[PDB]
């Protein structure tokens, strides 16, 4: 074939292999049931009193958001990478990706600076905040996260692959762009965050042993099985990418065939950064005693 394309006047090559319309579908269509079975119960149910309640409510809202979006790639992975909806659907529909993925990460590390605050510094004035400052707090953090991610409703990214319509903000492109930059930072930032609360809050109780340890244990594991969720659920793709980004720094695209495999790789684990919205009401809400 011919793989070299321009987008938006950039040289870049897409591939489209037919294992993309074979596995993918069979893992996203369990991340669509399960994540509506779960995040539709905690939005139904919060997990509204308390601004932990708050925070888990707009986490669920994000993952809500993201899944219910998840049935229209499947559409675009069963054709090989052929929307039928148009511009403007694909537009909204990759501006909703990322802005919920963000915002579930955004929500995750609030979550985890919470409970560092309430677990390492008891007395501090956080751990008495009222509803009203959660509410204007998740907010401007909602705020912030369509301020960073509009550009996708702004710019194009409706492309005519020969015989196929292509849509994605993934494209093999020379052109390192802030999306590709604010798609590493929502994993190395959250990630050091999620991990010093997490790595201070097992030390500072790991310092007290007054005979409670049955519940103790199981919050402690409850903190390392969150660390350890975001890491295998986002770490993938991010490391793909820096692969991809090596490559087309040394090796620009011209004889693209050798980015073939690598391409691949990256949307087999794009998949798994939204089987994470399925597993956080387990992890978050379900975990509870309810
Ligand atoms: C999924 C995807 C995303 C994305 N962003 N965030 N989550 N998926 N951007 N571009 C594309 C092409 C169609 C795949």
């Amino acid at each position: 074939s011919d793989h070299f394309l321009v987008i938006n006047g950039k040289n870049c090559c897409v591939f489209r292999d037919e294992n993309i319309a074979k596995v993918l579908p069979p893992v996203l269509g369990l991340e669509f049931v399960f994540g509506l079975l779960g995040n539709g119960l905690a939005l139904w149910i919060f997990c509204s009193w308390k601004s932990s309640r708050i925070f888990l409510f707009n986490l669920a809202v994000a993952d809500f958001l993201l899944i219910i979006c998840l049935p229209f790639l499947t559409d675009n992975y069963v054709h090989n990478w052929d929307w039928r909806f148009g511009g403007i659907p694909c537009r909204v529909m990759l501006f909703m990706l990322a802005m919920n993925k963000q915002g579930s990460i955004i929500f995750l590390t609030v979550v985890a600076v919470a409970r560092y605050f309430r677990v390492v510094h008891p007395h501090h004035f956080l751990n008495k905040i009222s509803n009203r400052t959660a509410a204007i707090i998740s907010c401007f953090l909602w705020g912030l996260t369509i301020g960073l991610t509009v550009h996708l409703l702004y710019t194009n990214m409706m492309t005519k692959n020969g015989e196929a319509y292509l849509c994605s903000s993934f494209s093999i492109c020379y052109n390192f762009r802030w999306h590709d930059a604010m798609f590493l930072l929502e994993f190395f930032l959250p990630l050091a965050i999620i991990l010093f609360c997490s790595g201070r809050i097992i030390w500072s109780l790991r310092q007290r042993q007054m005979d409670r340890h049955a519940k103790i244990k199981r919050a402690i594991n409850f903190i390392m099985v969150v660390a350890i969720v975001f890491i295998i659920c986002f770490l993938p793709s991010v490391a793909v990418r820096i692969r991809i980004f090596w490559l087309l720094y040394k090796y620009n695209v011209r004889n693209c065939d050798i980015y073939s495999s690598v391409d691949l790789a990256f949307f087999t684990t794009l998949s798994f950064t939204y089987m994470n919205s399925m597993l956080d009401p387990v992890v978050y809400y379900f975990s509870s005693p309810s």
